[PDB]
């Protein structure tokens, strides 16, 4: 399978070749709304923006733009929107593209504060008490329930259209235990996190795309969709060996940019990848 390459890769210690091999193929489009001066204050890194052809709109006439990208696997039959940690004056946007999305799940794979610097806002209630409201896009979000285990936390919110009444449930899975730039020891609590989601039908096609995002939104969320969607076509196709992951990485970023961070990340990939096929065969 893929694990063959595995192998191979690994027994000549080429990771960090075949890596830099998928950033020079990678695709390469225009970033034009994320360069404009009026978005500076939206954006979290200057070196991470969205494609113009498969950014998210905000559904406003006033400024449409927020820094996250809808990535459309065709055969695959899923759909993901890869954004970045929501900043101090963006977290009205965030929930409303989540709105507007009709996304039933956040996955957020990184921790509010890492390394000893903030890498998110604070965009989700953490008391039932202290609902919040978000003024410029007039939506109100409440923390209804959680569950805090060893390594994730999976939070139960509604968010509601302050302008209809009309509220949803909002399922957040928060895995808070992704050392920054780096993977875990063992894909088996990663995997796991992902069958959670999987689980809770966040990822189904009744629901709009699943929202994830880590500080940047490509590296840990690049594992995590990278992973996901190589599953599924195993899952799918006539031939689980069949199934080309950097053919899949490369074909998700022709959608957004840096997917995948480092060439550790693709070693851990093919790890998730192998490692959950094991279940995916009965
Ligand atoms: C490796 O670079 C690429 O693949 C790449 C490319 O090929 C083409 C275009 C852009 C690319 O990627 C561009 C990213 C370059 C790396 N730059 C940085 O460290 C940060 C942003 C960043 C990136 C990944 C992160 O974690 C992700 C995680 O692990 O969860 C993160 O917290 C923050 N920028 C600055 C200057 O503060």
């Amino acid at each position: 399978e893929m694990e063959k390459e595995f192998e191979q890769i690994d027994k000549s210690g080429s990771w960090a070749a075949i890596y830099q091999d998928i950033r020079h193929e990678a695709s390469d489009f225009p970033c034009r709304v994320a360069k404009l001066p009026k978005n500076k204050n939206r954006n979290r890194y200057r070196d991470v923006s969205p494609f113009d052809h498969s950014r998210i709109k905000l559904h406003q006439e006033d400024n449409d733009y927020i820094n996250a990208s809808l990535i459309k696997m065709e055969e695959a039959q899923r759909s993901y929107i890869l954004t970045q940690g929501p900043l101090p004056n963006t977290c009205g946007h965030f929930w409303e593209m989540v709105w507007e999305q009709k996304s039933r799940g956040v996955v957020m794979l990184n921790r509010v504060m890492e390394k000893g610097s903030l890498k998110c806002a604070q965009y989700w209630p953490q008391k039932e008490e202290k609902e919040m409201i978000f003024e410029d896009t007039n939506l109100k979000l409440t923390l209804i329930s959680e569950d805090i285990k060893s390594y994730y936390t999976v939070r139960q919110l509604e968010l509601e259209n302050l302008t209809t009444q009309e509220t949803r449930e909002i399922l957040h899975f928060h895995y808070t235990t992704w050392p920054d730039f780096g993977v875990p020891e063992s894909p088996a609590s990663f995997l796991n996190f992902l069958f959670k989601v999987r689980e809770s039908g966040s990822l189904s096609p009744e629901h709009g795309p699943v929202v994830v995002h880590c500080s940047a939104g490509i590296g840990r969320s690049g594992t995590f969709c990278l992973a996901d969607t190589c599953l599924l076509l195993m899952d799918k196709r006539k031939d689980p060996s069949s199934v080309d992951i950097k053919k899949v990485l490369l074909e998700m970023r022709k959608f957004r940019m840096g997917l995948i961070q480092t060439a550790d990340q693709l070693r851990f990939s093919y790890l998730a990848v192998i490692e959950g096929a094991k279940f995916i065969m009965g």
